[PDB]
């Protein structure tokens, strides 16, 4: 698919529908409603849509990469939590033969716990933007634009 | 939230529901709902009512902790197997702040298998007791009350 | 339960129903439905049937552990990715006393990534056929056949 | 050996003798004498009596446990920094056949040093405890009075 | 060669000279013996032979595989203790360019001691069969039908 | 220090002299010249300039970055090589106080050898972007001109 | 020192004052009392006397060996729990240079807790017992015996 | 088997053929013969006798066991380098259902190099001696004389 | 506190007493009598006095900080074993809060064993000086003297 | 050479030019000038002289290693940085037989990040001072002085 | 023993026999005839013979050792996977004081699985060549000479 | 280009300058001139001119190899210490497509300090030389003139 012909997927992981409630010195104060505007200006800014959702289970972001990998010119993905130990959505994303995959973590977790330093999406994502809040799904938005047409 | 307002959120992770059925010598033979009985009592003795509840369902859990979060006056939680494996859990809990949270486990898992050694939980369950049996949701219940009121 | 007398359980954990449409030389070029297919007719040889699922949900799969528990002779699973991240699985089918289970990979997982050459299902199932094809699910429902018997 | 006729030993490993002068934030306000004191009040709630001790030395402790083994009805310990070294302890504990044995930390030692999230202790005490502050001895006591009749 | 004109070979390694004489709570209460003829039906079902030999020597056992690359159709091994040794095995395996080859253990390995989690053998064995009893031989011959038919 | 009164400085470790001569499937066929080129445009339609340099001394790229620290605006850095082996320049980063600096990687370093997946450079660099290609560069100075402004 | 002039210490760390009173089968019906009368006997034996002493205190342990160092003419030492803990009674070892010391072990302690297979007492002692029940105490006199004659 | 029915299995393994030909400083003087004579004198001195061999072979060394296991009262090992390696001697001895092993080394191999750290045949053999020379095989021969009476 | 009213306590870890009496090549000479003699003169030069003390026993050197924590300007430390294995006197010393701690091992510890590389105690001194010999010590007095005045 | 007929050589790694620009309460607010005028005052108090230098490039700093092992009494070396990544630093110092060297770093190393717990360098540093700030610096002269005068 | 009385050991470990059958692009095309070949030619040229063995069993090889121990002049090995398994290869030779051992693999081994990466034999080996086809070989024979010569 | 076309290029890394001077009975008593000698020798014996350099400087090396890449028939290296810790030399070396590459270790590092070991160089090197002396340089020599003419 191209971005003129479908839209981008952007997938959310769990706990990100309470974004911008809280710890906002390494989140920021943009909510998930602020973040998927960014993200329609984003795509409107390269001819494309987004579809955006957010879920705070593994099975159904997977259900998700199933209908993008079908339906939709790419992903942009932020898999939170299930970044560091999810190999379903992992495995999700390697069924995706050439559709792009971006990752995309709002704050540096190479700068965090241990447990946060390894993610399993990065072995299939394309490419992986962090620490660079929220625009960093703009970034995810700009590559896939670049690569899918 | 006091406890006179609001319900001490107990929640139970994977399998829990069987509970009763088998390894007597591990887990004891009370069920689940004689569990939630004891909860019961024991809020009630501090003036306090409780929302126990149990699910397989690792985002589920996630948004019911996202539901405490706002309506109730603390968390006892025994994440059965997800205590090992949920990033996403943890992060639940995190979004959590100012809330008082109690991990418990009715077996003491520093005495089995390696990986029952860690929780993540336990990186922000306020206290973690294990190996009570089901008296250490008595505790949960008592340690709430005492953070609470 | 026996052969005769209940179905052997058939589960599929993560992106397989999705199996057949790439990277055959890794999984086949076999649909799910042709491994049902497969199945229906190993459980027919030896005189019993076949109760089989999939699921991207890991919640689910203890769902359905759960009922194989009470409803069927036997287990016959691949976990795809909860081979691996899974203790919830395990647990599940811990609970399950003298319930034959049988763990399946198309893939012989020890040849991939270093993070799947490990099961946590390979703790408590009974037998582990790895690498055997499709044809796998075959012999786990030959092995059941003798021990359910 | 019932509650009702030999007291609960007590054990309180080294530097414990100043708790209350440093780190309220982490160990409270009470001094050892006042958390031996809600030890006595716990007691007597469930119609037991305590003999309660501290010590700096790691054989005193040692000698304090084998005292006990002949003398007492069960062991409230926490072993402090020994908890982290000490094998001599847990081999001492281990001597204590039927006795019930819960460990007490206040502090959430899982949420501290990596040095300090092992404890030997816990590949004996019948419950851990943590986290849970001078209330957590309270705990220790309940469970004792629980099962030492 | 074909599994119309050329026997399985089928190679046991160390200690099985004497399955049978003791922990059939693991082994059976099959010989070797009763297992070369369980070999000996499973191979006849499917138009076949078999070549069932057993060396304590690792040597030997490379001697067998370098006769097997040239004389037979392939190879079920179960190397016993060698499995987790065997770097020369693994390297006689992989001369056996195109040869199909399936290892067997009769136990399953992931339950035991964990320096019996590791295979060398399961790096270049296509098939991998644990913990199926001696029918795991069946399953060995049946997948060497299917692959060498 | 914005764009505005200010060059962001934009620092190339060892090898990338080279850029876009051989292994294209990896890092390209652009040039350092040209990636160059995309710099200065994309600082341009930012409000902007750039201070683009290569090296192979782990010393001078120090050098560099002091520079920087009194001169520029912001920081953009592929250490290449020495994102692994260089605590010198992190120390350097460091120095860096209040001054935006984001990693770039051309490739998914975590798609690489298992040595690549780890950097220095990340625990200081706000951001970090790998496996967009050049284009990630074009993410640097896009976010360097956000944080400026 | 001699067997003539001197004794032979014998050395004996924490709780092995309680041996003979449980745990038979891994430490046996023998008590300490027992062990220094099986070992005066095989001192007079083989020409000698002994110094058998008994202590939970890891300092006298230490001070006891400098004592043997100036006095006796061995150390037979089973250190107990100080063997896994104590760089203490190592370095107390190493200040008695061609003094003789036998490391004995009623237990054989490559058989226990992964704990318990490493002694810091190991890397000093001339000789080291493991597994040979409270005998193997006679083996350290009739090494030292070897020795010092 | 006692001692007075059978005689015992002396096993040398790799590399002991040249005993006492160098490292008199890690091994001695003595040789094989030598070490053979010490040990038909142990024998003799406890009412029996001994089987005394040596091998560079592993597959030899389990051919041998199995052997003793049926016409002996018992082994003394020295594994020699196959202490380390040989999971499959290892295996050879755990067939010997209630026939008493006692593992020698000559060295403290505590104090060499640590591959030599750790022995699979100290996972089977009921007593290890380390580090008491030749004298061990002596030890080895009196527990043995111990337990097969 | 001040040199001006309170000795600097300079503690000595276990086996220290027998300092000079043997491998001079490793730690000197000089005994404990001359090191603290070097200690007097040290403070001396600076005004200041001291409480130079030895023990073997892990507990009395706990009592001894809690001492200086009091009586006190700083201490000198040099933990010994202790170092590497205690728990405790970090925590002691963890206690003494805002007082300067020092640091000090004679021989290079980074050098020697691996077990000797890490020492708790260094989690906690201000300062850590290995290697100086007994002229250490004098550097540790010089340091609190810098910082008690 | 000595202190009467030659300097000692006083070298300091990356970033230390920027010594006493930021974070004081980790380095002081001295300059690196500053340090160097306590250098050249601690040598005169004790009848010596300096050269004291500062690089950023590993390879200089080897060369002027090489330069002092022919020129100078002496080295007193903050290798910042490469003290954690410079094998051929810590090479250098060891082609000075026979040379005091003595390591410092201003920081207390060991209470950093687990990456700045290592330094290459002290393998061969005779002294190793860390966290007595720039006084260590003085030290260290005073650790040559002794070792050379 | 020179090259001028005693021939060269070559020694040749499991597999090699096979050489030029497969894998050229990993092994080369050349035979084990072919080798052999070559050593003869490039012993010829420095004045000696070799005398050139194959062997797929590890005491095999062993006994040649031995053998080459009083009969050869030096040894060249390719112990092919018994490098990487076979402390008994290395023990043997040990026994070699004085004999001129180097050690050879056709592959560049650090270029290939991890488990590859190490050799007992390099332990003792006086040189090891990986990676320069069989011309490795005759490097070997050309640096026996060397130190025969 | 060939051996008749371009000289080898042969680089020296750290500290090599200083050859001869210490360390004999590991390095030699051959100077870095005395290297030269040998490497000209050694090329012109095969038809063939060298290009012979030395720098502790780790970039300098990179910018001579890239040289080479252009105008060299090939590069044999010692990178000495850089060995252990330049991915930026390695990044260098995989630059050099279809160039012979041959790593030289005057000792072999396999019997030195652990980290010694590893070489980042050798996962790209052609061939690693270790052990051999300076007649390494010779075979590295030999190699690129098999490979390159
Ligand atoms: O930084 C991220 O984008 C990250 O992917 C997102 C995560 C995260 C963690 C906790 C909460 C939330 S959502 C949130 C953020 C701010 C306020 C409230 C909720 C996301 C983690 O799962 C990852 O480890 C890091
Ligand atoms: O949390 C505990 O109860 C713990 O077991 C107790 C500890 C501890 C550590 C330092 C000092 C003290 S005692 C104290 C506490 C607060 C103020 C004064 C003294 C206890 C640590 O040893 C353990 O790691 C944790
Ligand atoms: O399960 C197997 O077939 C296995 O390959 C078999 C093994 C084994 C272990 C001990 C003895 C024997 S043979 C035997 C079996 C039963 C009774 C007596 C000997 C095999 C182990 O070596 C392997 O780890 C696992
Ligand atoms: O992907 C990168 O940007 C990276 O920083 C760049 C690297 C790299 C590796 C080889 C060569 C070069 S530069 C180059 C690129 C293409 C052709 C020639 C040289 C960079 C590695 O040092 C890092 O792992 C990855
Ligand atoms: O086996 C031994 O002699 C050993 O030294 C003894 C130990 C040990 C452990 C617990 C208790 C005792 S003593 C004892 C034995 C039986 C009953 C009561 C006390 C020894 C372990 O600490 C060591 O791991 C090994
Ligand atoms: O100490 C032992 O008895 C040991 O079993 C014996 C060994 C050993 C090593 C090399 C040679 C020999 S035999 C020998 C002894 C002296 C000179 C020549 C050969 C034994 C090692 O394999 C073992 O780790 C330790
Ligand atoms: O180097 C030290 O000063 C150290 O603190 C002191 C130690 C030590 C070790 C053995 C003996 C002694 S004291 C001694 C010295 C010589 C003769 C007798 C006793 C100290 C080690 O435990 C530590 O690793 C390091
Ligand atoms: O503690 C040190 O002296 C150390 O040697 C010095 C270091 C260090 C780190 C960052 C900056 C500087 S220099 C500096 C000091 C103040 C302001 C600016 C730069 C030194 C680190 O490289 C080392 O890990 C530790
Ligand atoms: O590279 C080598 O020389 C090596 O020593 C040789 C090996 C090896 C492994 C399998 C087969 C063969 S020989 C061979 C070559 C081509 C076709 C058939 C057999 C060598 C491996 O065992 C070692 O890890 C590496
Ligand atoms: O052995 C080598 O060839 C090596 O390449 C060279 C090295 C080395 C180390 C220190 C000094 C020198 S050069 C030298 C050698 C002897 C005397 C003087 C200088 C080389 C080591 O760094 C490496 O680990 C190995």
């Amino acid at each position: 698919r191209s971005l003129a012909n479908a839209p981008i997927m952007i997938l959310n992981g769990p706990n990100l529908n309470l974004l911008g409630q809280r710890q906002p010195e390494i989140y920021g104060s943009d909510t998930l409603a602020d973040v998927e505007a960014l993200c329609v200006k984003a795509a409107a800014a390269h001819g494309g849509t987004v579809d955006f959702r957010q879920s705070n289970h593994e099975g159904e972001l997977v259900d998700w990469i199933h209908e993008a990998r079908l339906n939709h010119c790419g992903i942009v993905i932020n898999p939170a939590a299930y970044s560091h130990t999810s190999v379903a959505i992992l495995d999700a994303l390697n069924t995706c033969d050439g559709l792009p995959v971006v990752e995309v973590h709002i704050s540096n977790i190479h700068q965090r716990e241990p447990f946060r330093h390894h993610s399993y999406v990065s072995q299939r994502a394309d490419g992986v933007v962090a620490g660079c809040g929220v625009q960093g799904y703009v970034f995810g938005v700009e590559r896939i634009a670049a690569l899918a047409g």
